[PDB]
């Protein structure tokens, strides 16, 4: 039973993990007005955070594979909670301290997205492990929704972003204490050389990279796209999208778990096929989103709802594939390398590239509001291509999943 309590506490930890990510991005307009900084600094905040995460991911992965995956995780929790609360103090004249604090949160936050999945895989190993991983990666929609919900609520309560950056750290420190208490006590060069020869894991990592590309581009451009659609058609969109994303992620993880359970009764390849059967499907509805931008009066872009439901589904099935195809001593490094390759090719390169494409299309022709909306749509047409490539790489994972699962099980046996 204490494994269920440990899984619940790690789920809450992940909730605070993601709520501490989008808190500095749901109130970014107020921070931009406060420090006198411009769009360059607004991008720089999350850019330095992501680069810090990608620097500190392999190191914490290797450390977790080495020694005491629990104290590292609790120390990371305590670190970024204490760092965010301290960053709340930061005056107006000092912006590079805020940038440095986001960098330190990035360092200290690679010890939860790359270490907690290993503990979850070590607690349960069955369909209940799939259920607990569904909870842990449903904490991702919940974090990404409550981030904007809290960012709006705090400015509805007081005229500060300081409360947005102060409300979470106390609960994060409480979660650190409970992680340290209620979680039971469960070469690198050669390991990494042996993680690229794993074809199932390689193609699953590519699929996750494509998923992250899609999520990043859509999340940082769709609100402005719908705003331009309203402008040509003739604030609250933040909370609307946050609530939509939260409920849709609930629905998506439920759909993914149900489809995996109903499809595992037919073939051994029900983990890497079903995601593709969703992902391609998601891509299809993504295209309809743009059509929904033309005449949102009848159907108010519910294709966002459907595509997000079919896309926020594979987060836990990717973790299941990883736990199947990677032996328990290499799991922390496998997750760390997967996250490094994901965020290198994903949500750190999606919004900037989409903006560059939009700039090229807008500069190609004389500017007009209808042309702005059309240029953004033509630039976001690239997202379905990446989702389709993610589906194709999930099928490529399906080709070798059974072989790699058998090999991993054999090596685990001895």
């Amino acid at each position: 039973e204490k494994r269920k309590a440990a899984a619940a506490i790690l789920s809450l930890g992940n909730v605070l993990n993601y709520l501490d990510r989008y808190t500095v991005a749901g109130v970014l307009l107020d921070i931009q007005q406060h420090f006198g900084v411009k769009d360059r600094g607004a991008g720089l905040l999350q850019s330095v955070f992501i680069c810090s995460f990608m620097v500190a991911a392999p190191i914490f992965g290797y450390l977790g594979d080495r020694f005491n995956r629990k104290v590292i995780l609790s120390c990371g929790i305590f670190f970024w909670s204490a760092v965010t609360f301290s960053s709340s103090f930061i005056p107006q004249q000092y912006f590079w301290l805020l940038v440095l604090s986001r960098g330190l949160v990035g360092i200290g936050e690679a010890s939860y997205s790359t270490i907690a999945p290993t503990i979850i895989g070590d607690l349960f190993t069955k369909n209940t492990r799939t259920l607990m991983l569904s909870v842990f990666y449903f904490a991702i929609p919940l974090g990404s929704g409550l981030g904007y919900i809290t960012g709006s609520s705090v400015k509805q309560a007081a005229g500060d972003w300081h409360w947005a950056l102060r409300v979470s750290p106390v609960l994060g420190m409480i979660t650190g204490t409970l992680i340290l208490i209620l979680v039971p006590a469960t070469s690198w060069l050669r390991d990494m050389k042996a993680l690229i020869r794993n074809r199932s894991y390689v193609f699953s990592s590519l699929a996750t990279s494509a998923v992250s590309f899609a999520t990043g581009a859509l999340g940082m451009w769709i609100p402005l796209y719908l705003h331009r659609a309203q402008v040509v058609q003739k604030a609250k969109d933040s909370l609307i999208f946050g609530a939509i994303t939260c409920f849709t992620g609930f629905l998506g993880v439920v759909t993914g778990a149900g489809a995996t359970r109903w499809c595992r009764l037919k073939t051994q390849r029900a983990d890497p096929l079903v995601c593709a059967v969703g992902m391609l499907g998601s891509a299809i509805f993504i295209c309809l989103i743009f059509v929904a931008a033309k005449s949102s009066i009848v159907g108010a872009y519910i294709c966002i709802f459907v595509g997000e439901t079919l896309l926020f589904s594979n987060w836990a099935i990717t973790a299941d594939i990883l736990m199947y195809v990677v032996i328990p001593t290499r799991r922390a490094t496998a997750v760390a390398l997967q996250s490094f390759t994901s965020h290198l090719l994903g949500d750190a390169g999606s919004p900037y590239l989409i903006g560059f494409i939009s700039d090229l299309i807008r500069q190609s022709t004389k500017d007009s509001p209808l042309w702005e909306f059309l240029s953004l749509g033509y630039a976001l047409m690239l997202c379905p291509f990446v989702v389709v490539l993610g589906g194709m790489f999930f099928l490529a994972t399906a080709l070798f999943f059974v072989s790699d699962r058998a090999r991993a099980e054999q090596q685990v046996n001895q």
